[PDB]
């Protein structure tokens, strides 16, 4: 997953509302978190991955090993059980939580890092690019 | 995943022929694979994790990472991509193939290490036991 380390800026944006909204993410919220342009920060140490994201709207980092299940308080504040592989070249990590169940893509296209987010169908694509 | 390494003898088996009937096993074959009491002995070494089965039908072996796809020839002669995972303190390991796909559990319950296979619907399980 060497391909993933490195600072990512937000470049685009498509139907990350309706997912949000698919999630369960309140009305206010939806719109604070839709008006950041974070920055997606990968790394790597040993057989331990580092996803920090920066925002306007709330800091995150997770740190985990791939195949290895843990827990996450994401963004939005929902606690999920999380769990990364690499699937096809791409970091897809998948959340359960309350019986829902959302997967979140993360494939390199080019100079591009392009990310997925599904939901019931409703797929939000976020693409970012090395800063 | 510490808690599976060792040798295991099978012990019991049920409803392993519909399952194997799923996946498309020849009647012959199906025979031959269910009169077969295997030695599942799982292994460690370093971050490489290494499954070998030894029958009276046919010997398999396969080492890999968690959450990294890996390529698998099965014991049916199946060519598949799989990815094995350790999903709620069990190792989850699903194939995917043809457009086909099968998931197999593998939980430590007490002394014994079950094996659940399913495929669509249908599901199989032994039980092995430290020889």
């Amino acid at each position: 997953c060497d391909a993933f380390v490195g600072t990512w800026k937000l470049v685009s944006s498509e139907n990350f509302d309706d997912y949000m909204k698919e999630v369960g993410v309140g009305f206010a919220t939806r719109k604070v978190a839709g008006m950041a342009k974070p920055n997606m920060i990968i790394s790597v140490n040993g057989d331990l991955v580092t996803i920090r994201s920066e925002s306007t709207f709330k800091n995150t980092e997770i740190s985990f090993k791939l195949g290895v299940e843990f827990d996450e308080i994401t963004a939005d504040d929902r606690k999920v059980k999380s769990i990364i592989t690499l699937d096809g070249g791409a970091l897809v990590q998948v959340q359960k939580w309350d019986g829902k169940s959302t997967t979140i893509k993360r494939k390199r296209d080019g100079d591009k890092l392009v990310v997925e987010c599904v939901m019931k169908g409703v797929t939000s694509t976020r693409v970012y690019e090395r800063a």
